[PDB]
C-alpha cells in the first residue's frame, strides 16, 4: 500500500548500472521487501551474483540479468520498452578520474544517458535519474573570508533543491567535469519533463555509505584504482597503514547510511503521485564531519570491530597534486536540505554515522581480512 | 606582421554561423584588413548579402551534412559561432538550446581534433553567470570588494540557479562545451583558444521584429530597444533593470579576435574575456542612455514616460533568472594579446543607434 493509500500496482523495473554499489542494494530491498519485477543492465553482476538464478533460484523470474553496454547495445530501447520504470544509475562516479579522464567521465555522465532520455520519453516510461549533491558543487559560504559570520547563516550553506546555486570551479578544475555533465544532464530531463510530458524523478545522493561500495584495490579492484573514501579507508584500516587526508581533510560531508537511502528510492518507486516532477536530496542532515574526522571515527569503530587496537600516528596529511592530480578542486560542505523529501515522502534517516561505520565496518573485516593477509 | 614579431602567413579559415552579428562583422575585418581566406558556412547568408557577388560561402546547417567535415579539412583554422544565443528561448526551448551550444558543437570539435586543425569556440561571459556577490546582503560591504564580482577567467566560479531556472539551459551548454574542448586540448592535443563575449554592441545584431525578423521575436537588448525607439514606444525594462553589464564596441572585440588568429603562440590554450570594463551600466541606464543619443541621432525629442517596468514572469516567461553583473578580467587577454577597448559606451551608441535609424525608419514607417 502505497503513502496516499491507494494500493501498490507491481512493476517490471528497468535498472542500469544494477550490478553497481547503489544498484546492488536496490535490487535487495526490491526483492526483499516488494512485489516489483527487476530487469538488471550492466556490464558486470559480481555484486548482485548472490541473487542470480545459478547462483540461487529463490528470485527465479523476478530478477534477470542482461550483460549489456549501453554506449552501443540495439537490444536496449526493448529492454527499456519492456519494462514501466527505468533507473538509470549507469555513470563514472569516482572522483579519482574527473580530473584525469575528462573527457570519459563528461561521455559518461552526460552523452551516454541521453538514448535512456530518448526512449523513456517517446515510449512514455517514468524515469529515475541519478544525479549527485556534486551539482550543487561548492557553498556559497565557502567565498566568505575565514571565520566570517556570515559562514553561520544556514543561508551559505544548506543546499536547497528548488533554489540553491550549482557553483562550481573555472575550466581547468576538470573535477567539475563531472559535476557539469550531471548538471546538464539534470536540466536535460528537467526540460524535456518541461517541453515533452516526461514522467521523471531525480535523486541527488548525498554520501550513501554501506557495503560494496566501490572497491578494495588488489582485491576486488586494481591497484593502481583510487575510489570513494569509504573504500579508501577501508583499505588502510585492512592493510593497517594510516588513513591518506587530502589537503588536511578539512572539507566536510554527511554520510547517510545507504540502506536509510534505499528506503528513499522506494518511496519514490511507490508514490509517482509525489515524486514526479521533483529534485531530491537525499541525505543524513545530522552524520556531519570532516574528512579528518571520518578517519579518526573510522579508526575508533575498526579498532572496536577488528580486536586489533591504534596505529601509532592513524593518519597523514598528503598534497591532492601528489593524490587526486592536476586540476582537483572541492565540494566543501554538503548538508542536504530536507524540506523537499521530508515533505513529499516522509523520509528521514534513521540510522547513525558510529552505527552505520560499526555496520559496514564489520562486513568490511569479514569480507576482506583473511583475503589481505594472503598478499 | 604578427605581435611575437613573426610575419603572418595566410590562412584559409572554415567560419561557422558567419552569416550572424559576430560573423559578418569578422568577415569585414578579415576581408579588409587581412590576406586571409574565409569559407563561410551558415543556414543564412542575409548579413553577408552586401559582401557576396576569398570568401565562399556554402549553405550548410550543421545538425547533419555530410559536406562538413570535407569543408573542415579545407581550411587551416576552424571558428565556430554557430549557436542558438537569444536568453529569450533558453527557458522556453531549452532542448533545442542545449542541443545547439553542446551537442551540435561536438562533431566540429571531433573533426578539429582529428585532423590537426586549430579550433576558435565561441562560448560567452554568461559562462560566470551569477557573480559570488550577489549572494551577500542588500548593501553589505563586501560588495565592493571586486573579490567578489570580477570575472577572472582562469579562477573565478560558474554559478548558476537551480534546475527549476530554465535560463542556465543555455549557460550550462556552454560551460560543459567549454569543459570538454578544455579536456580535448588536455587529453588529445587539441590547439584551441575559448572567446568569452561579454555583450557586444553594435551594426547587424540580432533583428527588429516584423522588419528583420518575426512580430512576436525577443531578441537582445539592444535590438529590443533599437526597436522600442523607432517604433517611438516606451523601453521595456525586465523586474525595473537593474542588473548591470559592460558593453564594448563590436569593432573594439573583432580587433581581439584578430589578434588570436594571428597570434597562436599566444593564444592556444588560454580562455578570453572580451569585453569593456569602462562602459557599466544598469540597464535603466543604457535605455536612459539610449533614448538620450537616439533624440540626438533622430532629430525627435523625449518620450512623455520613455520607459516602463515590466515582471520577468510577463516579459521572459516561466524560469527567468538573471546574470547579476558582468565585468571582465582583462588580465589574461591584456597580458597576452596587449588588447583593449577604445571605444566609449556613449560613442558606440551614437555609432550604433545613427545605423539603426538609417536603416529601419522609412521601413518602420511604412507598417
Ligand atoms: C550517483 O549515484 C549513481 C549511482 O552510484 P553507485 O554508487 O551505484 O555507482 P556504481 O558504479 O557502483 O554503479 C553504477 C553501475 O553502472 C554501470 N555502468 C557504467 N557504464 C555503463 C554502461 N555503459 N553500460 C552498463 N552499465 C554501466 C557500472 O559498471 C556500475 O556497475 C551514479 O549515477 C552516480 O553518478
Ligand atoms: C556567443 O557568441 C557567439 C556568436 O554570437 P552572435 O551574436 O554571432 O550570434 P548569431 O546567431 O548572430 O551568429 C550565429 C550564426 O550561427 C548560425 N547557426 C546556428 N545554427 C546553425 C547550424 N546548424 N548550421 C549553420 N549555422 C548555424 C545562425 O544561423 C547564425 O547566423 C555564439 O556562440 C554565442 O554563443
Ligand atoms: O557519494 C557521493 O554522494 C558523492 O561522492 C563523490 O564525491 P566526493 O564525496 O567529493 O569524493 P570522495 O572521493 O568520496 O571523498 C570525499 C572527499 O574526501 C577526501 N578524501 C577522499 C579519499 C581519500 O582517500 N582521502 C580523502 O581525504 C577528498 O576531499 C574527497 O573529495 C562523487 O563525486 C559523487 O558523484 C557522489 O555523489
Ligand atoms: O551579449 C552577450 O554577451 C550575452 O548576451 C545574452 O545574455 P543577456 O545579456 O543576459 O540578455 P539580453 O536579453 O541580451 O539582455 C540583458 C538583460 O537586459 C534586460 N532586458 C532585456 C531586454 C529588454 O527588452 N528589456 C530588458 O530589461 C534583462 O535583464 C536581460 O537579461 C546571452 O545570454 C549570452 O549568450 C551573450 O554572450
Amino acid at each position: 500500500v502505497d503513502l496516499d493509500g491507494k494500493p501498490i500496482q507491481p512493476l517490471t523495473i528497468c535498472m542500469i548500472g544494477a550490478g553497481g554499489f547503489i544498484g546492488s542494494h536496490l535490487c535487495e530491498k526490491l526483492l526483499t521487501e516488494t512485489p516489483h519485477k527487476v530487469l538488471a543492465l550492466d556490464v558486470y553482476n559480481d555484486k548482485i551474483k548472490h541473487l542470480l538464478e545459478p547462483d540461487t533460484v529463490e528470485w527465479s523470474g523476478r530478477i534477470q540479468f542482461h550483460r549489456i553496454n549501453i554506449k552501443h547495445d540495439s537490444r536496449l530501447e526493448g529492454l527499456v520498452k519492456m519494462a514501466d520504470l527505468i533507473i538509470n544509475l549507469a555513470a563514472i562516479a569516482t572522483p579519482a578520474d574527473y580530473n584525469t579522464r575528462p573527457l570519459d567521465t563528461i561521455y559518461s555522465n552526460f552523452i551516454d544517458a541521453l538514448p535512456v532520455v530518448k526512449y523513456c520519453s517517446e515510449n512514455n516510461k517514468r524515469l529515475i535519474h541519478f544525479s549527485t549533491c556534486e551539482v550543487y558543487g561548492k557553498t556559497i559560504g565557502s567565498f566568505l573570508p575565514k571565520d566570517h559570520p556570515l559562514r553561520d547563516d544556514p543561508a551559505f550553506y544548506v543546499l536547497k533543491e528548488d533554489i540553491s546555486p550549482c557553483i562550481f570551479g573555472s575550466i581547468e578544475k576538470q573535477r567539475w567535469s563531472y559535476a557539469c555533465a550531471k548538471q546538464l544532464i539534470e536540466r536535460l530531463v528537467y526540460a524535456e519533463g518541461a517541453e515533452n510530458g516526461l514522467e521523471f524523478t531525480i535523486v541527488r545522493p548525498f554520501n550513501w555509505i554501506g557495503p560494496r561500495m566501490d572497491f578494495i584495490p588488489g582485491i576486488d579492484g586494481p591497484s593502481e584504482g583510487v575510489p570513494r573514501v569509504l573504500a579508501c579507508f577501508s583499505n588502510n584500516l585492512l592493510r593497517r597503514e594510516p588513513l591518506k587526508l587530502v589537503d588536511g581533510g578539512e572539507s566536510q560531508r554527511t554520510f547517510v547510511y545507504i540502506n536509510d537511502a534505499i528506503e528513499a528510492v522506494l518511496l519514490m518507486i511507490e508514490n509517482p503521485e509525489r515524486a514526479n516532477g521533483h529534485i531530491f536530496n537525499v541525505g543524513n542532515p545530522n552524520n556531519e564531519v570532516t574528512v579528518r574526522q571520518l578517519a579518526e571515527m573510522m579508526t575508533e569503530v575498526y579498532a572496536k570491530v577488528s580486536g586489533e587496537g591504534a596505529i601509532e600516528s592513524p593518519t597523514v596529511d598528503v598534497s591532492s597534486k601528489e593524490f587526486y592530480g592536476e586540476g582537483y578542486d572541492d565540494s566543501d560542505k554538503r548538508i542536504p536540505d530536507m524540506t523537499i523529501i521530508n515533505r513529499q515522502l516522509g523520509w528521514n534517516p534513521k540510522t547513525s554515522l558510529w552505527d552505520l561505520l560499526e555496520s559496514t565496518l564489520t562486513y568490511q573485516h569479514r569480507t576482506y581480512a583473511e583475503a589481505v593477509k594472503k598478499a
